[PDB]
């Protein structure tokens, strides 16, 4: 058992003889005095010492009487000969604040993870995420205190099932002092935070989301080092945990047993199905500047998950372009499944952000993406880094008076559906939050107070393109091959109009055509394959989302005129700052 360690070392229910109580176990090779202190001593050093196992580094003693619900902690004398309290890294559950004491709970049973559950991690499944810091998506009215895991479990569960979401992801729920960190932050890696209630009770939340059908992700922090509250630094006394500005000494054993397994321990444990690791570039960067004990324990954590967990995927956020992030480790490869595609964040909010008399110019920022999409398997990411630090809202970014905004933002989410690649929508986007995310409060849900305005508009034209999206294999069953996608006008540049199509298996095709000007188009003629009958599936124009209503109004034939090199063609309305979707009709 050298991959869980979590399943040894910590507090944990023993039973002596006959006798019950907790055997306690810490590792700190150096150390020369380790006592149990806590609710079952009096806090008394002295009367209860450990005894170092000098093979392993392990301090172990059983406590008769120490049971569930009590707090303790470590009393230590260095390596230095320093006196000093430690929380144990490995506290499933920590006191409130301010405090820091770990608290006896033992480890959740297991989760066995379900085949719906395993195939709604893969490749060819739709995949809509819904990005969630649980501190700030709702609060209590009247005193503005945060939902419990339990309220959430309630309300946040039932409200991404509704709009079509596949899998919740959440920011960090590890332990952590400061809300401002988001979770980034971390002091107890292996404990639920208690800002929203126990760790059954996050449990209880898991089992709810999986429950309503939906994955869950977890924002996992391999690669920040504790910072707050003296939590791993300096642990016994020597640079335990770290390197000899604070990051993981990766290369060490224990150190990666213990990080490896606190993935195991999440998915495992509490039935997480997916893990993100942010900044990988701060880990595998500053043989030049790569540290080779990172990318190392980045290949072997995501093959050892393949070995123990499969059905559990991870994804990684990555700024540097290192090659291979989501590629096989016997290439060049990281070993993710997934990588954000930040490149393609970036170009096409640029697009947006330009008045449209002006895109005409930067066409590339919409076609590039396909040109590398092939080299990595991308989550397509609208995230919560987007939106704060003067960023402004995804809305705010948009060129026009607001009815404009609207417009544009309408026809952006309708191609950002559409093209190759995962989706992931930071909580507020989605009802189009004018103000930029505060952590420190409710998103602005008075927005949807009132009689039916735009904020519901374009929440209805994001519950229709999760459902659309998942109803239809060809909008998301071969992002990764280039049969299921194809250009069909790629270089309208004058007009920045696009229309390519999406292919499932079977070869049936979706028509994606987007109009970003507010010139209306009418009897536009392109070249298609599948002559036949054509209809819109979606119009991100409906007068249902508050668009002006313009659009095909009903089945459209092809006709056996010459387009774009192709044989047979459509003519269609486009409609203005806008996109459709179409699908053929069988006869
Ligand atoms: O009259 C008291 C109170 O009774 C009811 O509240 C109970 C509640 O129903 C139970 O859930 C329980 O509470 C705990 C809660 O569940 C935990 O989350 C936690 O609370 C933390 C918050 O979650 C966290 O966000 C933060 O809270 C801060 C707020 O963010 C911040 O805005 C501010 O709060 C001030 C309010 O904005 C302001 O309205 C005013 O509050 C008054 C309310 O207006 C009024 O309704 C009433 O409160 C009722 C409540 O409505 C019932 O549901 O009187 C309030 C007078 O205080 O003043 C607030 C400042 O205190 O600051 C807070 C504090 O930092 O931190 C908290 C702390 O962890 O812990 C909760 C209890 O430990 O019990 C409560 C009480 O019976
Ligand atoms: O800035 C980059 C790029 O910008 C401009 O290119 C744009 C172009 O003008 C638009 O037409 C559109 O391109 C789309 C294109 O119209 C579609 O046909 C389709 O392309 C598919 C190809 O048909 C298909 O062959 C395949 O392409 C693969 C190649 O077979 C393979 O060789 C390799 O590509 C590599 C090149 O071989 C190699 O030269 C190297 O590339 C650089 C180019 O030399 C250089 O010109 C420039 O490209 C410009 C271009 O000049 C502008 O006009 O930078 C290139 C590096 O980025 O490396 C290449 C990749 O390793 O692999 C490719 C891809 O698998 O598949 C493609 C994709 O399905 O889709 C096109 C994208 O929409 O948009 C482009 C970009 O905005």
């Amino acid at each position: 058992t050298h991959l869980r360690p979590y399943e040894t070392l910590g507090a944990h229910a023993d039973t002596m003889d006959g006798v019950t109580g907790t055997r306690f176990s810490v590792w700190a090779p150096n150390a020369r005095r380790v006592s149990v202190v806590g609710q079952f001593n009096y806090w008394d050093g002295r009367r209860h010492p450990m005894r170092l196992r000098k093979e392993s580094g392990i301090w172990e003693l059983f406590i008769p009487g120490a049971h569930n619900g009590q707090l303790y902690k470590y009393e230590m004398i260095d390596a230095n000969g320093n006196l000093r309290l430690k929380s144990d890294p490995y506290a499933f559950e920590a006191q409130m604040r301010p405090e820091t004491a770990s608290l006896i709970c033992g480890l959740p049973e297991k989760v066995v993870q379900t085949e719906e559950r395993k195939k709604a991690n893969q490749f060819d499944a739709p995949i809509s995420i819904y990005e969630v810091h649980l501190g700030s998506w709702r609060r209590h009215t009247d005193n503005n205190f945060w939902l419990s895991y339990r309220e959430l479990a309630d309300q946040l569960v039932p409200y991404a099932k509704w709009m079509g979401f596949t899998h919740l992801e959440l920011l960090p729920i590890n332990e952590h002092p400061f809300d401002g960190s988001w979770g980034y932050q971390p002091t107890g890696l292996y404990a639920p935070t208690r800002r929203f209630g126990t760790r059954d009770d996050f449990r209880y939340f898991i089992d709810a989301a999986h429950a309503a059908g939906l994955n869950v992700i977890l924002d996992w922090v391999p690669g920040h080092f504790p910072t707050d509250d003296f939590a791993l630094a300096e642990f016994d006394g020597t640079n335990l945990y770290e390197h000899s500005t604070l990051i993981y000494n990766y290369g060490r054993r224990e150190v990666s047993n213990f990080l490896v397994g606190n993935a195991l321990y999440w998915i495992e444990r509490f039935g997480i199905d997916a893990l993100r690791v942010d900044a990988v570039a701060s880990m595998i960067y500053r043989g030049g500047r790569e540290n080779l004990e990172a990318i190392e324990f980045l290949r072997n954590t995501n093959r050892i998950l393949g070995e123990q967990v499969s059905g559990a995927v991870t994804m990684a956020e990555e700024s540097t372009d290192f090659p291979g992030v989501s590629r096989p480790q016997d290439m060049g490869g990281l070993g993710f499944w997934y990588k954000w595609n930040l490149g393609w964040m970036h170009d096409t909010l640029d697009y947006m952000k330009l008045d449209p008399v002006y895109r005409q110019y930067h066409h590339d920022k919409l076609t590039f993406g396909i040109l590398y999409n092939y080299t990595e398997n991308f989550v397509l990411p609208l995230s919560h880094d987007e939106v704060v630090h003067g960023k402004k809202s995804i809305l705010d970014r948009m060129p026009g008076d607001a009815w404009q905004k609207f417009a544009n933002l309408r026809a952006y989410y309708g191609w950002m559906w559409a093209f190759p690649g995962k989706k992931l929508l930071f909580m507020g986007n989605e009802f189009a939050q004018g103000r930029e995310w505060n952590h420190d409060a409710s998103l602005d849900w008075h927005l949807l107070e009132g009689g039916d305005n735009w904020h519901h508009g374009v929440q209805r034209l994001v519950r229709d393109l999760n459902l659309t999206y998942r109803h239809h294999k060809a909008m998301h069953e071969l992002d990764f091959d280039p049969y299921g996608f194809e250009w069909l006008v790629v270089d309208d540049k004058e007009r920045s109009v696009l229309i390519f199509v999406r292919r499932d298996k079977e070869g049936n095709e979706i028509i994606v055509a987007s109009n970003f000007t507010p010139v209306p188009r009418h009897d536009y003629r392109f070249g298609i394959n599948q002559p036949g009958k054509w209809r819109e599936i979606l119009n991100t124009d409906s007068m249902h989302y508050h668009g002006s209503n313009a659009g095909n109004g009903g089945t459209v034939h092809s006709d056996e005129i010459a387009s774009h090199g192709r044989q047979h063609s459509l003519s269609l309305t486009l409609p203005p700052l806008a996109t459709i979707w179409l699908v053929r009709e069988a006869e």
